[PDB]
């Protein structure tokens, strides 16, 4: 019988190699909060979420506080084995704020594998090592992007997620472009972050009919809550719609699946406030014939690990897994081999392998 | 033209004169973050909002941070005329958190009213300065509740509202005890906070039918994402079924109006992020024939008013508005005379009336 006896945090700040830019933001960096939780053994597991405060809500600042003011006074004293009724009564007393969930979650997990002295992929049931991820394209003009899809070619991607919904009228004629450029060996992706309505959507999906391309996905074309439009969308289309922005959690799964609402929801450690929430999302999914995805913020390789870690427990294989391609090798390369495309989960790691505490400091 | 050229934050905590508790949680003291926003004429202007993390799931520590790193660089150099604009585009960067916007819409209302030399209340369109409240009595068991209610009436409330949810047998039992206690002078307003189930629900409405009661109101039975529930809890229900923490915003007051699930919306402004969401909502319930009424977080006084005058401009009557009660009379009595149960905004006030100079500057 092991004890959670400590909490502690640290926060990370991460350089992005370009800039990221969406329909709903830009940003140079990463911002995201670790949590370390301390066994009496002195076993510690860890977890990493980013702050992403225009799409999850969450700050640093309310992710240190819940974790360490609300959260910690649950959690401390606790056995391990009690996990599950610990993150339910400690999740109660905080609405939203998922980020901070995922972190406390990720930890959990770390700390079960560890004590059975295995990875976190192998505690939840992973046969295989390796996911496939796609490259996603910042919004920008037509020119601009193209040349980054060509990097991305050129680097082995050859699934591009294709960031819209910033400018209508450029969307469509980035079409025209990539009709252009490339050919039926690359897959498109295209997300637009809610940034479509309901006409513009359907229009845009017209007009990739009238090219030659290989187009495998359109996610979140409209409003989060706009669940009409969605079903709406999802009716008209010929090409799978994907749910993120309306989908965090298994209520939400439940909402979309009973409207019809979309083909296919992108699951996100961060919106289901971490793993034992997104297995009841695939649980779901799978009794109404509904595919699901992985996909994540612009947030940390430790968040990809785990995310990883998880679809490959799930048989999840599209994966928009790619923020490794943006930010230092250095940061990932102690758990993880980034074949591009493949993420490769490292052999003979306990819980996840994060390796915090070399360079970071907690506090409690 | 005047554009805001500061912004500052303050926390400020205060002490409640007796425990407040829910199915949610248990408390005796207020959080609050509080906003100065300060033209380029010298005019000031304040909000107020309480950190209520399992509801809105908003922290002072969040609330802070989002308002001086994301909100302050779109709100500063621009001009107070624009406000509708600054605050679409400076909200559009965060998610949830509606505390924290409720803190900046309320400064922008308080300029505005300054600026034309009135109060909030008058720049929203009131003239009626007073409103009713009820008074709310923490769960707790049967004979506690009485005396907690005997307590309110002999402090001249007559509208009570009778946290349950909690335990259900409880709540049961409880309505034989009222049914004893008190006649129809008396209108009961029953305040699950999401904790019955479907079944209890209507258990609950039935053994009410079975006494002479006047009740009211029947709010937020049941969880607030369920929806289904509460249409039908709404159909079955000869009292009007209110939802509260399944309404927040304009969209969520679509959704209810859609699937026909309540009758009635209790709209707040740390839900809603504000006074401009909260007059969407009441338009669209208007539309839909549902009706309002106004409510608040276990907050600071100065909340309470900008929620009556928000009241007072949108013609609602009905309000759950106590936490006056519970806080030192002197806390307020600038700004709202509270003589039991009526809450009287204060003659003359220039924007909101209140101040934060002891908490800043002191």
């Amino acid at each position: 019988v092991s004890k959670i006896i400590d909490i502690k945090t640290s926060i990370i700040k991460i350089p992005l190699k370009r800039t990221f830019i969406t329909a709903v933001r830009s940003t140079n960096h990463i911002d995201s909060l670790a949590v370390e939780l301390t066994l009496d053994n002195g076993v510690k597991g860890y977890g990493v979420a980013p702050a992403t405060t225009a799409i999850t809500g969450d700050t640093l600042q309310g992710m240190q506080y819940i974790i360490r003011e609300i959260f910690a006074p649950v959690i401390l004293g606790s056995d391990l084995s009690d996990y599950k009724q610990t993150l339910e009564l400690a999740f109660k007393k905080v609405m939203f704020n998922s980020a901070a969930k995922m972190a406390i979650d990720l930890a959990y997990h770390d700390l079960l594998a560890k004590e059975q002295d295995i990875s976190v992929a192998k505690l939840l049931g992973a046969k295989a090592n390796s996911i496939v991820t796609d490259v996603s394209i910042s919004c920008g003009n037509v020119a601009e992007t193209i040349q980054n899809i060509q990097n991305g070619v050129e680097a082995n991607f050859t699934a591009i997620k294709v960031k819209t919904g910033a400018d209508f009228n450029r969307d469509i004629q980035l079409l025209k472009a990539l009709d252009n450029e490339f050919s039926k060996n690359i897959k498109f992706r295209f997300d637009a972050n809610q940034g479509w309505n309901l006409a513009q959507t359907k229009q845009f999906i017209e007009e990739i009919n009238k090219y030659s391309l290989n187009v495998e996905i359109i996610e979140q074309p409209v409003k989060y809550y706009d669940i009409k439009a969605m079903a709406e969308i999802t009716k008209f289309s010929n090409i799978p719609v994907v749910a993120d922005e309306s989908v965090f959690d298994a209520k939400d799964a439940e909402r979309v699946i009973d409207e019809q609402a979309c083909n296919m929801i992108n699951i996100k450690l961060a919106k289901t406030g971490g793993i034992l929430e997104a297995q009841k999302i695939k649980k779901l999914a799978d009794s109404a014939g509904i595919s699901c995805m992985v996909g994540c913020m612009m947030e940390s390789p430790a968040g990809i690990l785990a995310t990883a870690s998880f679809a490959l427990a799930e048989d999840i294989t599209v994966a928009d897994l790619d923020p490794l391609d943006w930010v230092a090798k250095d940061l990932y390369s102690d758990y993880i081999t980034f074949n591009e495309p493949n993420i490769i989960l490292k052999d003979n790691l306990k819980g996840f392998g994060f390796n915090l505490a070399e360079n970071l400091y907690f506090q409690s």
